[PDB]
Formats: C-alpha cells, structure tokens, sequence
C-alpha cells in the first residue's frame, strides 16, 4: 500500500520545499505526464542543495519503503568537470506527529533528519518518456510518530529525480 503518489499523482505542481531555491527546480516531464526535480551545479563551488517532501501520514505501518527513479549523468561524462563533482545523493528521513515544518523548521544538516542511505546509480537501467532510468529502493526501521518529511540532497552533480514513491508492506 502507497503512502505518498505512485507518480502521476503529483496532480499538478508537486509542491516541494527547496533549500536553496539556487538547488533543485520543478521540471514538468510530461510523457504520463508528471512532475520531476533536478539539479546540476557543477561548476559552482560548495553545493549543499536539498528537496523536502510534503508530510507523509505514516498511517499505521512500522517500516516504509522508499522506492525512487532517477538519471544520474556521471562527472566523466561531463566535459571539464571540477575535482568536486559527486553523482550520488543523501536521502534522509525525520518524523513527527503533525505538520509543523517550516522553511527554517527542521534543520538542514543530518542532525534532526536521520539518514536511511548514500544512493547510486546501479548499472541496472531502463528507458522511459526517453532518456535511462535508475529506480532504487531503501527503507527505514522504527518510525512510530504520526508521520515523515523525506529530503534527498546533492552536493555537487547533474541528477534528475524522476519519481519518488512511499509505500509499505
């Protein structure tokens, strides 16, 4: 069972809270049609871009599943690309029993979020729209307050996050 949209359900306008508005940015992959999130700042110096979910009502459910797809363009690949490039993202998981979330609430640092893994991309692909995709599962323990806020953060490459999905057995 599906916590937060299968994908499509995005309905218009995910509605994502950026950190640094200079990080992620909304771009509408209408293919089904749907909303993805993407950053690229390489050639920018110190890159610390997050990307905050909406609340997910836990309903009930002990240890969530998060099933995500994304296209990670690799820094070789990239013509001078500085020694700084990454091209793996941090996906950190942080609860609490109602909203609350502010757009300084939950501090940016792996402090109050807790981080489930270190994502890369697995030589497993798959086409799509119709560029390669990566699809990538993790999931976290305890979890018992009344719901989560998910965040994935680069730090230094281009990587599109096509899709992201919450669901539990």
């Amino acid at each position: 069972e599906e916590t937060l949209m299968d994908s499509t359900t995005a309905t218009a306008e995910l509605g994502w809270m950026v950190h640094p508005p200079s990080g992620w940015e909304e771009v509408s992959g209408y293919d089904n049609t749907i909303r993805t999130y993407q950053v690229c700042n390489v050639f920018e110096s110190s890159q610390n871009n997050w990307l905050r979910t909406k609340f997910i009502r836990r309903r009930g459910a002990h240890r969530i599943h998060v099933e995500m797809k994304f296209s990670v363009r690799d820094c070789s690949s990239i013509p001078s690309v500085p020694g700084s490039c990454k091209e793996t993202f941090n996906l950190y998981y942080y609860e609490a029993d109602f909203d609350l979330a502010t757009k300084t609430f939950p501090n940016w640092m792996e402090n109050p979020w807790v981080k489930v893994d270190t994502i890369a991309a697995d030589e497993s692909f798959s086409q799509v729209d119709v560029m390669k995709i990566n699809t990538e599962v993790r999931s976290f323990g305890p979890v018992s307050r009344n719901g989560f806020y998910l965040a994935f953060q680069d730090y230094g490459g281009c990587m599109s996050l096509i899709a992201v999905r919450v669901f539990y057995r």
